[PDB]
């Protein structure tokens, strides 16, 4: 064809009943998910280009990172229950990847609050069992895949990206050539 199971998507063999539709894995500790995120845009352009009628999930996950990887997941939750994630998306990579200023939890809630949530908001969060549930769901949706690796984006469950089979010698044509697919599987 011209889109190839083993090509721009694997297919699994254990599919996954009740998904959510397009569904994304990443760390911040993940240099391919900061290049994703901040240089790509990519669950950007995805959204751009799905049909709707379609939500989108992105999650956080744990095995990159130890202790603060966990936080990290525990900290993504909270910015999901206060619709927050457009806030500190950018600022949770720079401080773990580029300037090295996040090492605690402590670091991670100083983001937070320079991005203006209040310090009794946050630390009612990220104690609140909503966030509890929300970083269960994290945990079991990544479970539920075998997920080993990072950036990571899944379709209904049946169908994986896979992007190392994808042209990258131009950003904005891996980027197209990225969405379409997502497209493509989301009609399937």
């Amino acid at each position: 064809a011209q889109y190839e199971d083993g090509k721009q998507y694997t297919t699994l063999e254990k599919p996954v009943a009740g998904a959510p539709q397009v569904l994304e894995f990443f760390s911040f500790f993940c240099p391919h998910c900061y290049q994703f995120e901040e240089v790509l845009h990519i669950s950007d352009n995805v959204k751009k280009k799905l049909p709707e009628g379609v939500k989108m999930t992105k999650y956080h996950v744990n095995f990159m990172g130890g202790d603060l990887g966990k936080d990290l997941t525990q900290a993504w939750a909270v910015a999901m229950a206060l619709g927050v994630e457009d806030k500190v998306t950018v600022p949770l990579f720079e401080g773990v990847q580029k300037t090295q200023t996040i090492r605690s939890a402590s670091d991670i809630r100083d983001v937070f609050i320079n991005a203006g949530i209040k310090g009794e908001e946050y630390d009612a969060a990220w104690n609140s069992f909503v966030v509890k549930s929300l970083v269960a769901q994290q945990e079991k949706a990544a479970a539920d895949v075998q997920l080993r690796g990072v950036p990571a984006m899944f379709v209904n469950g049946k169908y994986q990206l896979n992007p190392q089979g994808m042209d990258t010698s131009n950003m904005d044509v891996f980027v197209q050539q990225y969405a379409d697919t997502v497209k493509y599987l989301s009609e399937k």
